[PDB]
């Protein structure tokens, strides 16, 4: 890659001239040179040349792809300042966010909508069910009612996704309920519980915890009667320290035993004292796995008033032999919040400050398994976890020693193990669609280019697409609206919401100059209405110029699909599953197999 100058990469369906107006203000202030490319299939490309070195300093792609590259090593973190990230909406800096890190500039807010020509339909349909009799109606007339791509997965998502259909389940339960259980001849407690590990490239890897606590002091604790302690973690890194390091946010609450209206009727340990403020922490590790020995220390505070610690963990050896996320668990329930009736059951806090002795075996299922055995005490101010680490029997090439473990937990956002191609409702919008092919109101083989002539041309009332499509039917004359996608069995459409991005490339030698004209060039009132004016570019992420933009009813029209859709997952598995959803789409519209095996075949491939 070329030092001193940018080359950028973005899709041919853009506005890629305007975005080179916008490069040579640049090259006006500066001297340096910005050279806009439009590379067929660069989505593919991307990854494959950047994956030696080389390519473009900047991709532009909708925001699904990211996380995928930026997986494979292939894009910088960005860390625009706090006065930059203002700028632009927080909904848009979502969706560059992944595993903690953002990996792009957003650009805009990307929806499919209805398009339709009022001159040959001034009322559009509100229903996919009505458009079989509307295209005879029309028909009747030389005319059509529908044509859009039926060759990308995109253009058909919508449908499929509207009765139920859906990429992976979002989870809504990010809490783990870990169940504690009294351990009577131990004088503590005792829990088992699994860890869901998402595997690079897809897949689970589960590590099955057994646990055990005694107390180190002869003084009396607490045991309790049954509960469980609910926790969220979060993984993130600290962009100015050079070691293998994790940090680590954790809240955990304990729950599961409800007050009884019998203690309402005419209605703490001496440890619990100790955990009334904020608490500082430090943690030390020893550990031993298949030969391969290693250190880690951490430090940080808990406050168990929230439930909350806060912890950075390095290897002081060099690399961790074993992914961050395997050690989470290893790595002091004593800052558990605990609801005031609920306190007589807090056997952490009443071991304190003499503390505990914490062993657990955690099998990591068709691999090795680690053996842990920890203190867990006062040392002067400081809560100390101090832990002994021994694995076996790990593959040296297997998922823990290979590093193949995604840098989240327990699953992270989304179950990808969950997979919706081949639901009831996802049957239901294909067939729909097949159904429509079949009696001859769309052809299998209509594609963007078809479709586009078609519209623009006066021949069909109807098409679907997103903003970039506008200027072309502006220079057709089409007298046209853009309006809300019909519903299916009475439900939205529901279009996959993209978020076109501006990623580095991680081989760049030019990523400061990227930057700056990323965030002083592009992403201006100026730049992007140079952008707009080419190809429309949707609702942006600079809230200066979407001020200016959410007066025009298509892009009223844009958010009102944004917000019935769903936005993109920017998950690694995307990438299979466009791949599965294509393939079927473009099978069952051609009659080579039936819609729902065509499905089922899709959801193995992306399982
Ligand atoms: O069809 C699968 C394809 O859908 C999306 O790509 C969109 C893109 O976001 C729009 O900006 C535009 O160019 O149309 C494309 C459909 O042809 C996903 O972003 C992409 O990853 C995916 O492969």
């Amino acid at each position: 890659i070329e030092e001193g100058k940018l080359v950028i990469w973005i899709n041919g369906d853009k506005g890629y001239n305007g975005l080179a107006e916008v490069g040579k203000k640049f090259e006006k202030d500066t001297g340096i040179k910005v050279t806009v490319e439009h590379p067929d299939k660069l989505e593919e490309k991307f990854p494959q040349v950047a994956a030696t070195g080389d390519g473009p300093d900047i991709i532009f792609w909708a925001h699904d792809r990211f996380g995928g590259y930026a997986q494979s090593g292939l894009l910088a973190e960005i860390t625009p300042d706090k006065a930059f990230q203002d700028k632009l909406y927080p909904f848009t800096w979502d969706a560059v966010r992944y595993n903690g890190k953002l990996i792009a500039y957003p650009i805009a807010v990307e929806a499919l909508s209805l398009i339709y020509n009022k001159d040959l339909l001034p009322n559009p349909p509100k229903t996919w069910e009505e458009i079989p009799a509307l295209d005879k109606e029309l028909k009747a007339k030389g005319k059509s009612a529908l044509m859009f791509n039926l060759q990308e997965p995109y253009f058909t998502w919508p449908l499929i996704a509207a009765d139920g259909g859906y990429a992976f389940k979002y989870e809504n339960h990010l809490s783990h309920n870990v169940y504690i259980m009294a351990d009577k001849q131990k004088n503590g407690i005792k829990a088992n519980f699994k860890i869901r590990h998402n595997i690079e490239d897809g897949g689970v890897q589960l590590a099955y915890h057994y646990q055990q606590n005694t107390p180190i002091g002869d003084g009396p604790v607490l045991l309790p009667d049954n509960h469980y302690l609910s926790t969220q973690s979060k993984l993130s890194k600290d962009p100015n320290e050079k070691r293998d390091h994790m940090v680590l946010l954790e809240f955990v609450t304990a729950a599961g035993i409800t007050l009884g209206m019998d203690e309402l009727y005419k209605g703490v340990s001496k440890g619990e004292e100790l955990f009334t403020g904020v608490v500082p922490i430090l943690v030390e590790l020893d550990g031993d796995v298949n030969g391969h020995k290693f250190s880690v220390s951490g430090e940080g505070e808990g406050d168990a008033t929230y439930g909350k610690l806060t912890l950075k963990f390095i290897c002081t050896t060099g690399k961790l032999p074993v992914p961050w996320p395997t050690l989470v668990t290893t790595l002091v329930q004593c800052f558990s919040r605990y609801p005031d009736h609920m306190k007589q059951h807090d056997f952490f806090k009443s071991a304190m400050p003499e503390g505990y002795i914490q062993e657990r075996t955690i099998f990591f299922k068709d691999d090795g398994n680690y053996k842990t055995r920890a203190e867990v005490k006062f040392e002067g101010d400081t809560l100390v976890n101090r832990i002994e680490l021994k694995g076996i029997d790990f593959k040296e090439d297997g998922n823990i020693l290979g590093h193949k473990l995604e840098y989240n937990f327990n699953g992270g956002k989304y179950d990808i193990k969950d997979v919706g191609v081949d639901n009831a409702g996802a049957k239901a919008g294909l067939t729909f669609l097949v159904d429509l092919i079949k009696n001859k109101h769309m052809n299998a083989d209509t594609d963007y280019s078809i479709a586009e002539a078609a519209f623009n041309k006066g021949e069909t009332a109807m098409t679907i697409n997103g903003p970039w499509a506008w200027s072309n039917i502006d220079t057709s004359k089409v007298n046209y609206g853009v309006t809300v996608l019909p519903t299916f069995k009475g439900q939205p459409s529901k279009p996959f919401v993209g978020v076109l991005s501006a990623g580095i490339n991680a081989a760049s030698p030019n990523k400061e100059l990227a930057k700056e004209f990323l965030e002083n060039y592009l992403l201006t009132d100026e730049g992007l209405e140079a952008v707009n004016k080419d190809k429309p570019l949707g609702a942006v992420a600079l809230k200066s110029y979407e001020e200016e933009l959410v007066k025009d009813p298509r892009i009223a029209a844009t958010m009102e699909n944004a917000q019935k859709g769903e936005i993109m997952p920017n998950i690694p598995q995307m990438s299979a599953f466009w791949y599965a959803v294509r393939t079927a789409v473009i099978n069952a519209a051609s009659g080579r197999q039936t819609v729902d095996e065509d499905l089922k075949d899709a959801q193995t491939r992306i399982t």
